[PDB]
């Protein structure tokens, strides 16, 4: 048309451009090293929002911003919720019940918003861009959908690569700490244990000197004063940085989503092969 397509963040952005090709024009919301938990909204969101054809999303958190200022332009695009058809976790402890008509009703509170770092559901992510453009722009369907088709299946070459890493790890070195946990649909895929912080340092120490936890890894999310007590209390060294919820610049080390894993995986699996 070009397809004018908006996505929320940089990882949701590279599936978007891997999907899309020359058929599509892209602006992402939040771009890499933001200092920004995943998407938050700004009000200049809406300069991109109001051309828009489609807009990809990660989950419900921001919808109504989004669809608030979709409706204030007149526009009609099409929001994606990329998430959908993903098994989201949710946070630690988010739960609850309540009592409506007799019945003690569960209450999910909350959903661990990090669902890329498991490689399955980003190749579901990409299906459902590949959908939502499919269903915006008919005429590029076949398109989307090879494009699509043959990034799922690099996708599913790195899901086996991080796999056969882990696989080849002692049974007992399987656990890294963070400050901030990024990681758990990670943990959830692949065969490793992220401790991080849920005065209560000291319960953090026991479970890592109870668990054997090899290294400690920085991320952008937690604020850094953490990471550094931590390590101090457990004596445990520093073994790199983990990318979570955005990209790195085109020269850093995570600048589209397969290299950001490469890097994840590859640095765990390094640490604990060996700290
Ligand atoms: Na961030």
């Amino acid at each position: 048309e070009p397809l004018d397509v908006v996505a929320t963040f940089s990882i949701i952005g590279d599936f978007a451009a891997k999907v899309g090709g020359d058929r599509i024009r892209l602006n992402v919301l939040v771009g890499p090293d933001s200092d920004t938990h995943v998407y938050e909204p700004r009000p200049a969101d809406a300069i991109a929002l109001a051309g828009a054809d489609v807009v990809l999303t990660n989950g419900l958190e921001f919808e109504g911003f989004l669809t608030r200022l979709i409706a204030a332009s007149g526009t009609d695009a099409a929001v994606a919720t990329l998430t959908d058809g993903v098994e989201t976790m949710e946070e630690p402890g988010g739960g609850h019940y309540h009592y409506i008509d007799g019945k003690a009703v569960f209450h999910a509170g909350a959903h661990d918003p990090h669902a890329w770092q498991a490689v399955p559901n980003a190749k579901v992510y990409v299906q459902n861009i590949a959908a939502a453009f499919c269903a915006a722009d008919a005429e590029g369907c076949a398109a989307y959908q090879a494009n699509a088709a043959r990034y799922i299946g690099e996708l599913d070459a790195l899901d086996t690569e991080i796999r056969a890493a882990i696989a080849a790890l002692p049974q007992d070195r399987r656990t890294v700490v963070v400050a901030h946990n990024a990681f758990r649909y990670f943990e959830a895929a692949y065969g490793v244990h992220f401790l991080s912080p849920q005065a209560d340092v000291a319960g953090l120490i026991r479970e890592i000197r109870a668990r054997n936890a090899s290294a400690i890894f920085a991320e952008n999310i937690s604020d850094t004063r953490l990471l550094e007590q931590i390590a101090r209390e457990a004596g445990l060294p520093l073994a790199g940085t983990l990318y979570s919820d955005a990209l790195s610049g085109p020269d850093g080390p995570a600048s589209n989503y397969i290299a950001m894993m490469r890097h994840n995986a590859g640095a765990i699996a390094a640490a604990l092969a060996a700290r």
